[PDB]
């Protein structure tokens, strides 16, 4: 039995920015009241994890990163009511406490207990469950999925179907749900509309899936890497454009293509310039643009507010607008019911021990999602 | 009869920026096909007319400004079907051609025939109906209401109730409809919500009217001129705040007052800084901010897109989002049925000949709306 005891296990520790993960032994404390210790089964490599490595996202180091995952409950702390040992679960990088003003709001999902806004890198109680080489190691987004075992707060975990394939449904923990919800819930893409998606990685492809599911008539993928176009078309893009092929700015190209601007645009990269381009390419009177990408820490964009005064709507969201604990089990049930596909996002499957190789596939442009298996 | 003849009449001509208007004789050509010549009865002084004087808003000079008005049709050109001589009318500074993609869209109002995005200062045919001292004089927004007679395109005029009091309903041509619609149509303010309005002039008071009509529980007025607070409370503000009273930035004050951010905020001034402040003060996960104020020409704001990524919605609108020709007659009908009040906006009345005094009253801070009578 491991319940109640410190577990020594393998994890991928990030000791400093811009260096490889170190795969080594950590100690994982047992869960305290209202905490859940999970044996990980599969975790995806999301660009936001790479942002921690690159310094694009600032969070306390050293850290166990990883936020897109699935596993099996090993043990529960006193007072836990929503999961039990043996349950398949997805950690929730956006919590759902159910009590704050956001959780109670019909359209809010960015629960006030999150660790995104002002990251502390801890459990809810302000302490860590992880040590390595005698040193405390920070959590990441309350999840820390790059470890054989993690500990999460109850508000940061959802129980999912016992028959789920965890090596696929881990994507519902971040990239699929974020893109799909950005289309269907945050933008509320309409039947017959024209959409433009900037960035054709895992998240952008999931935005395309949602735009097709919503009945869009035209779905224009935009990427500087033309190797991304074939899969974008497979999942619903009606055409793809590479800004580098054009003498004119791409907002002008997209405005011309759409006979005066698109209905819905999405920034799914994380650049200031493409956030402003994406806003500009939606129709000036009734267009909607959604920011999905995460831009570099503490940098401001510049824009002319006449883009908004004419009638455009500009919004962003975390995790596709989904209230996380309510939505994750339903998404997994919908996947089990064949309502959407996840295989198109999965290009590589590697053992956890190859985490660094997985990040190198992302950075080289070669992968969409690598799933690491423990 | 004057039909088919040039009319000589008085107008207020702006020859140069940062100068008084010149009240002097102009020649007003008869209407061409699908044009309407109107004998003006009343026009309001809106801050956007002052923007032309100050160079905040760039439009070709020399010009006959004025865009908030009501009058009586003197004559119609060939092919006009929607008004007749003797009808009471409101010129529409935002046209409604009824044929473009925006006019056909359920939520668009910024008709593609507008002369706002890139002003030419002409009729739809690219010419002028005005001569002064033998020189052609530009139009403004297709309306040019600071004249005893104007000529407008048919898509830029709406027929209104024959029993309408034109010295009141002129405000439906700009400031009332803009503010009220910005609350009720663009933001879609909800019952029980908390709203913050930056700027308590005629437009911001009209926003407050709309937030009260929509059932808001708290309506916080924000102005650096505390003389504006009494009227804001009369029309529905529950409290008023002056940024100059506080050590901390007003977005922080409003976030504290609203226990974590407001549901709806409105920028109703025309400053880049208060557009960002207004966005920031709305709740980060579900707040909505609407830009109503007109920014200084060609200047960009700077903002951190994390404000949007957490879930805020940022939008702007012209004319309260109202499709102008459909909506103006209904708004007049509702005013006649006492569905809303206009008198709180009217602080001064002057004859047209005293236009410059009217602008002095606006610039001093003393007036809300001065109504000029021809
Ligand atoms: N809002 C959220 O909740 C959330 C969740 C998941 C991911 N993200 C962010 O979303 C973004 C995309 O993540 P991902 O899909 O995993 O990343 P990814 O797989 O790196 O995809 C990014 C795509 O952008 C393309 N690209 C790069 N520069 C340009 C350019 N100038 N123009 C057009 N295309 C360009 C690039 O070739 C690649 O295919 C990242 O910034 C993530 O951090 C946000
Ligand atoms: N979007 C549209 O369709 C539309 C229509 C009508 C008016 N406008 C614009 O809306 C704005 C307001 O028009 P209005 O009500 O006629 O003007 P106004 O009567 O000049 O009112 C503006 C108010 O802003 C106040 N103010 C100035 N600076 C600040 C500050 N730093 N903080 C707080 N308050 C401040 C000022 O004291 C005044 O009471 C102007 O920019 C107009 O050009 C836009
Ligand atoms: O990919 C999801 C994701 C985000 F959307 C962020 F805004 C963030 F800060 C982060 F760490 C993260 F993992
Ligand atoms: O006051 C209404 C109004 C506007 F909202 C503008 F954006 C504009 F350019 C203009 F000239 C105007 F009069
Ligand atoms: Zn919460
Ligand atoms: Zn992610
Ligand atoms: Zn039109
Ligand atoms: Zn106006």
């Amino acid at each position: 039995s491991t319940a109640g005891k410190v577990i020594k296990c393998k994890a991928a520790v990030l000791w400093e920015e811009k260096k490889p993960f170190s795969i080594e032994e950590v100690e994982v404390a047992p869960p305290k009241a209202h905490e859940v210790r999970i044996k990980m089964v599969a975790t995806g490599i999301c660009r936001s994890d790479d942002h921690v490595v690159s310094g694009t996202l600032v969070t306390p180091l050293p850290v166990i990163a990883g936020h897109e995952a699935a596993g099996i409950v090993e043990s529960i702390g006193e007072g836990v009511t929503t999961v039990r040992p043996g349950d398949k679960v997805i950690p929730l990088f956006t919590p759902q406490c159910g009590k704050c003003r956001v959780c109670k709001h019909p359209e809010g999902n960015f629960c006030l207990k999150n660790d995104l806004s002002m990251p502390r890198g801890t459990m809810q109680d302000g302490t860590s469950r992880f040590t390595c080489r005698g040193k405390p190691i920070h959590h990441f987004l309350g999840t820390s999925t790059f470890s054989q075992y993690t500990v999460v707060d109850e508000i940061s975990v959802a129980k999912i179907d016992a028959a789920s394939p965890l090596e696929k449904v881990c994507l519902i923990g971040c990239g699929f749900s974020t893109g799909y919800g950005s289309a269907v819930k945050v933008a509320k893409v309409t039947q017959g509309s024209t959409c433009a998606i900037f960035g054709l990685g895992g998240v952008g492809l999931s935005v395309i899936m949602g735009c097709k599911a919503a009945g869009a008539a035209r779905i224009i993928g935009v990427d500087i890497n033309k190797d991304k176009f074939a899969k974008a078309k497979e999942v619903g893009a009606t055409e793809c454009v590479n800004p580098q092929d054009y003498k004119k700015p791409i907002q002008e190209v997209l405005t011309e293509m759409s006979n005066g601007g698109v209905d819905f645009s999405f920034e799914v990269i994380g650049r200031l310039d493409t956030m402003v381009t994406a806003l500009s390419c939606c129709q000036e009177a009734y267009g909607v643009s959604v920011i999905v990408g995460v831009p570099p820490d503490s940098q401001n964009l510049s824009m002319n507010p006449m883009l908004l005064l004419s009638g455009r709507t500009w919004k962003g969201a975390i995790f596709g607008g989904f209230k996380s604990k309510d939505s994750v089990p339903k998404l997994v049930a919908d996947f089990m019911a064949k309502k959407f596909a996840l295989d198109p996002l999965i290009t590589h499957v590697l053992p956890f021990e190859k985490i660094n190789e997985g990040f190198d596939l992302l950075r080289s442009g070669e992968s969409i999602r690598t799933i690491l298996t423990f």
